[PDB]
């Protein structure tokens, strides 16, 4: 038993809900969240523009130190930073941006970060400002990850087509 409310279960793994993750956020404080974040961990809009606000910029602070540090991610790949005053730990994972021509391929990989922790709060990888149909998103989500989900999904319209279009 956990504490996520008001979700749609989707498969025996994966829940869905209206919702802004930054909100889900602040009112579960759940151990992992997950932000949708580019190789520099620049996070300017989006998913990680609104949860770099809500942290009052700690986030991009950390990241900036964890960049000179170690240097880009890859595109598929993550790391675990603080979670600051939203969740324990933020797992920041790179999805392909379709716009910049990656190869959605890496998609698969992006979600196979998820499978290292138990339970995560999450928005649909690559979709948004990404470029990428959260459809497919939705649908390599449920293929690939494991481990137990909670989908956090910002528009209305695209919930109720993702929820409708899934079985
Ligand atoms: C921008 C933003 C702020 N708070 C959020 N919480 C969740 N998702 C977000 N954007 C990504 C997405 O949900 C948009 C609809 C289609 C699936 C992907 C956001
Ligand atoms: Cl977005």
């Amino acid at each position: 038993v956990n504490s996520f409310s008001g979700y749609l279960k989707l498969t025996d793994n994966v829940y869905i809900k209206n919702a802004d993750i930054v909100e889900e956020a602040k009112k579960v404080k759940p151990t992992v969240v997950v932000n949708a974040a580019n190789v520099y961990l620049k996070h300017g809009g989006g998913v990680a523009g609104a949860l770099n606000k809500a942290t009052n910029n700690a986030m991009q602070v950390e990241s900036d130190d964890y960049i000179a540090t170690n240097g880009p991610l890859k595109v598929g790949g993550s790391c675990v930073l603080s979670g600051h005053n939203l969740a324990k730990h933020c797992l920041h994972v790179v999805g392909p941006n379709v716009n910049k021509g990656e190869d959605i391929q890496l998609l698969k990989s992006a979600y196979e970060n998820f499978n290292q922790h138990e339970v995560l709060l999450a928005p649909l990888l690559s979709a948004g400002i990404f470029g990428a149909d959260p459809i497919h998103s939705l649908r390599v989500c449920v293929d690939t990850v494991r481990t137990n989900v909670y989908l956090a999904v910002f528009d209305k319209n695209l919930y109720d087509k993702l929820v409708s279009s899934f079985l």
